[PDB]
């Protein structure tokens, strides 16, 4: 399976995520601020189903910087026949985490879902070459396309993510406030 | 010659220059932020002269996007005997170009100046590993570097560089506004 992922900004990448990109050898498009979220995130529709090398479209909002994606177990579900797989992460709102059934869940748990809000998100390019396009609108263009397209949908336990408040302060999937300040390499020489 | 960027941040990297980075299979260390930018050029002096593979430090503040850099031109000068080799990009203080003789510069040329601001500027390593250390102290650190350590110090031409103000619109060598709002792509199986 090979992953294409797009990253909505508003024009910068904080370093947590560089460093998330680098050390994980990870094919991107970061898309340059818009109108809308919702028109980046179409952008990335079109160009994704143009790049046949890829099966996979990862959403990954530039705030949101994943822990460990297990892509074996990802590929998985996709076999078995799910749409869009969701990972975790603990919402800016503080409203709950990234996947809801009838709400934003409360707490982390392997199952399928009804949605998620589109910022760590992978998706298989069947169902994508199946939608009805244009797929996303703005509630939200996430509750949108969730309701409208209703992909066959799992949460998985095992993608985690931090979401970042600032470049530095972010909050962990255990629901607390945590603090990275490294700064980020891409050395290839350091003999 | 090898040449590794450190790049002071306050915490996240404008689009246009990931993009630069990827386009130029550029080695780097971005720096978060700390107490003052004297602080973060320290810091990357320290990881530098540890880093034997690397021959320059390349200093590029994280609003200076090159245009071009020839570096067989930035090496003939470290070979003539040059310590620090400066480009060129317009302040945004608005008071001139990036390097100075007895003040900031007004128009580009090709010659020998008595320093810059430290935001697109080359060191050789035999210079840095001569220097009284610490190195950068803060006017400015810029001026306190060169005052102090006095290196041979020329400007060329032929380094040119945006100055970016937002994440889109820059001031460009030629004394313009420009904007930049391409998305930045890293792909490695577009067949
Ligand atoms: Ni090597
Ligand atoms: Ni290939």
């Amino acid at each position: 399976m090979r992953t294409l992922f797009f990253i909505p900004s508003m024009g910068s990448v904080r370093l947590p995520l560089i460093d998330f990109l680098v050390k994980n050898d990870i094919e991107y498009v970061i898309l340059s601020r818009r109108n809308h979220v919702a028109v980046q995130r179409e952008i990335a529709l079109d160009m994704f189903l143009e790049m046949k090398d890829y099966d996979t479209l990862a959403f990954l909002d530039e705030d949101v910087v994943p822990i460990e994606i297990d892509f074996q177990k990802v590929e998985a579900k996709f076999n078995e026949g799910y749409d869009v797989v969701c990972g975790y992460y603990y919402l800016k709102t503080l409203r709950g985490y990234s996947v809801y059934r009838k709400d934003w869940e409360k707490e982390i748990f392997d199952g399928e879902v009804n949605g998620c809000g589109l910022g760590f998100t992978f998706i298989k390019r069947e169902f994508l070459e199946k939608i009805k396009r244009p797929a996303f609108l703005a509630i939200g263009e996430d509750v949108y396309f969730f309701s409208t397209h209703k992909p066959r949908t799992y949460a998985l336990s095992s993608l985690k993510a931090y979401h970042f408040i600032d470049e530095r302060l972010a909050l962990s999937p255990d629901r607390k406030l945590i603090l990275q300040n490294d700064h980020v390499a891409r050395i290839k020489h350091h003999h």
